[PDB]
């Protein structure tokens, strides 16, 4: 008697998709599942027991979401315990990148790269190069207050030269998480200068 999950012990899921949970076990005729939080709250789910396999569906995923779900499956007198650490995140859109005006060589000018409706924005990382040289960094030191979609943004001033005319302003946007393999981590904007 054994009880099997899929993913197997983590799941990182994109806010606004839909993710099934499933629960599986061998060596019962006719188990009951049972699902729920580490700290007990609403599932924010839909349960399916079909047969020996449960399927927790949350559609569409939200900060409700982001629990540690518990099967629990019974057979007779024996029970079972597996869990899933469900973990969220925000990067839907690209950087912008915002000129505070004309590009005029001598004179300094504020560029502006933003990212919108970001989660976590803790291990959000923004990169300003002008071609290939790194202006500037720009982190969200970690201490949030609440989930919630947000629009943090990147800020240097510099002054153009007649040289950065052809080059490419390049804001990097890079969400250090834990990756689901084709699951985007780096978004990126570019801008041509045309120095004046």
């Amino acid at each position: 008697f054994k009880i099997e999950t899929t993913p197997e012990s983590r799941y990182l899921a994109q806010i606004g998709d839909s993710v099934s949970l499933t629960c599986s076990t061998t060596g019962c005729e006719s188990p009951f599942f049972s699902w729920r939080t580490q700290i007990d709250s609403p599932l924010n789910g839909k349960v399916t027991n079909e047969g020996t396999t449960s399927t927790l569906t949350m559609n569409p995923v939200s900060f409700g979401n982001e629990h540690s779900y518990l099967c629990t499956a019974t057979c007779e007198s024996r029970k079972l315990e597996k869990g899933i650490q469900v973990e969220i995140y925000s990067f839907p859109k690209d950087p912008e990148i915002h000129l505070s005006g004309p590009l005029e060589a001598g004179k300094p000018i504020t560029v502006k790269c933003s990212v919108a409706d970001v989660y976590p924005f803790d291990r959000l990382e923004i990169d300003l190069l002008k071609g290939d040289h790194l202006m500037k960094s720009q982190e969200f030191l970690e201490d949030a207050d609440r989930k919630s979609l947000e629009t943090k943004s990147l800020e240097v001033t510099f002054t153009p030269v007649i040289e950065d005319i052809g080059k490419v302003l390049v804001c990097r946007a890079k969400l250090h998480i834990d990756e689901m393999d084709s699951v985007p981590t780096v978004r990126q904007a570019v801008k041509e200068l045309q120095v004046y």
